C-alpha cells in the first residue's frame, strides 16, 4: 500500500537481531574489519604536551552475518541505510588517544547495509569523520629542521584476534 | 471532547511512521533539501589554528512523503509543530568542521510540518542556530591588509546523490 518497502525490509531484517552481541553465526572464524583512513587536516602539532590533533575520514567495512535478506522478496532492493544505534558496531579504538569522550572525536550517524544473500549476511559500511588527539613522541634534536613520525595504533580493546580481525 | 485536534493529528500521521528510515515512498527520485544560511556574527578568526568561528542561522526544508494528512479531516488545520527527535532529519554535515560534538554547534529543538495532501507528504521546515568551527586556509601575505576567503562545504556524510539532493 502506502508503506515504503524499506520499512518492511528494516522490520524484517531487524526482527530477531540483537545489537548487544557479536553477529557471528559461523563458529570458527573471526569478523574481518577493514579500516581505511583519509587525512584531511593537521589541526595542531602540540610539542609541549606530546599530542597531535588530526582530522581524519574513517571508513569501516565488515560483514554482519545476521542482517541478510533476499533482494527479490523486498522489491529488488539491495541496499538500505540504517543508524549506528540499531546495529552492532566493532569497538575500534585508537590506543594512544588522549581523549576518552567519543562524542568529541567521532560523528557516527548512519550505516549502509548491502546484502550478500539471505543467510550470507550483509556488508556494513561505516563512514564517519574523526578528530584524533594522538600521543606521539617528538624528537626535537634538529629543531627547527626536524621531521617527526606519528603512530596511530588501532584495534579492539576487548575483542581479541579470535573475535575481531 | 477536551482533547485538542493537534493531539489527534500527531497521533494519526505518526502512527506507522519510522524515523530511522528515509521517508521516500516514491522510488526513482532523491529527497531535495533546501539549505538557507544567514550570517549573524563572526566570533573569532583564529589565525594560529586556521579556524573561523561563525554564528549562523540555518533553515532546512524538504518534503516528508509519509507525514501527510488531509486538513479537512482534522478540523481544517494546515500546520503542526513537532520535535526534531520524532521525525527523520537529513544528516547535513559541515565537511570542514573542527567540532564533532553536535550539541556544541547546533540547537535542534523543533520542526514545522505543513501538509501538501494526504498521500503527497508534508513540507518540513527546520530552523536552528549554529556555531561553526570552520577549517579555512589563511593567506597572510598582505598582513595586515589581507583579505581571506572561507569555504563552507555542506552535504550528507552517508547519503549520496541518489538519496538526498
Ligand atoms: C575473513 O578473513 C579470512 C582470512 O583469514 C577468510 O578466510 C579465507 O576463506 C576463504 C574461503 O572463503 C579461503 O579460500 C581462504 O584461504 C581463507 N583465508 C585464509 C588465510 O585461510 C574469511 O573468509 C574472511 N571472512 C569471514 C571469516 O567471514
Ligand atoms: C526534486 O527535484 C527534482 C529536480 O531534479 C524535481 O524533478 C522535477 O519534477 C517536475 C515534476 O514535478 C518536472 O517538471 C521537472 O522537469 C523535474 N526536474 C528535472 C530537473 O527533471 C522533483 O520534482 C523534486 N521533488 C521531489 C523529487 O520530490
Ligand atoms: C527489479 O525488480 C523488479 C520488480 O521487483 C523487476 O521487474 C526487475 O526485473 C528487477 N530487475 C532485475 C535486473 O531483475
Ligand atoms: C476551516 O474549517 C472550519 C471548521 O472545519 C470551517 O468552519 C472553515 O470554514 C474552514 N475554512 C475554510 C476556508 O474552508
Amino acid at each position: 500500500p502506502d508503506i515504503p518497502i524499506q520499512y518492511e525490509l528494516a522490520n524484517n531484517i531487524m526482527e530477531n537481531y540483537q545489537k548487544g552481541l557479536i553477529p557471528k553465526v559461523r563458529k570458527g572464524s573471526p569478523i574481518n574489519v577493514t579500516l581505511s583512513l583519509q587525512l584531511y587536516q593537521i589541526i595542531q602539532v602540540n610539542e609541549p604536551q606530546q599530542y597531535l590533533l588530526l582530522n581524519a575520514w574513517a571508513v569501516e567495512r565488515w560483514v554482519d552475518q545476521m542482517l541478510g535478506w533476499d533482494p527479490s522478496e523486498f522489491d529488488n532492493e539491495t541496499e538500505i541505510m540504517a543508524r549506528h544505534d540499531d546495529i552492532w558496531l566493532p569497538d575500534t579504538t585508537l590506543y594512544n588517544s588522549l581523549e576518552m569522550d567519543d562524542s568529541a572525536s567521532k560523528k557516527l550517524t548512519h550505516v549502509k547495509l548491502t546484502t550478500l544473500g539471505k543467510n550470507q549476511g550483509a556488508m556494513v559500511e561505516l563512514l564517519y569523520p574523526t578528530i584524533y588527539k594522538i600521543s606521539c613522541l617528538l624528537n626535537l634534536k634538529y629543531f627547527p629542521f626536524d621531521t617527526q613520525t606519528c603512530r596511530m595504533t588501532f584495534g579492539s580493546w576487548s575483542f581479541d584476534n579470535s573475535l575481531i580481525d
